[PDB]
């Protein structure tokens, strides 16, 4: 049972740039998920996570109008929720 000592933090972004999330636990060992408003998509060639553990950091890169929502993680008993919004050239 850990917590989340760091939370996110809501971004802005112009669809194109890279949208950044850091989530510090307190034990290490272990892989949650980030998810959009609440939809869990699929680390492809538009998501970039890289976790090593004890810390977790999201990189979203060009991301579209529809990311306009919340970035809530989840992981073991932790939950966070930074706001993000997309917005047009």
């Amino acid at each position: 049972l850990i917590e989340v000592e760091k939370p996110l933090y809501g971004v802005e972004v112009f669809v194109g740039e890279t949208a950044h999330f850091e989530i510090e636990l307190s034990e290490p060992d272990v892989h949650g998920q980030w998810k959009l408003k609440g939809q869990p998509l699929t680390a492809s060639p538009d998501c970039e996570i890289i976790e090593d553990g004890k810390k977790h950091i999201l990189i979203l890169h060009n991301c579209q109008l529809g990311m306009t929502g919340e970035v809530s993680f989840q992981a073991a008993n932790a939950k966070s929720a930074a706001n993000l919004k997309v917005k047009e050239l």
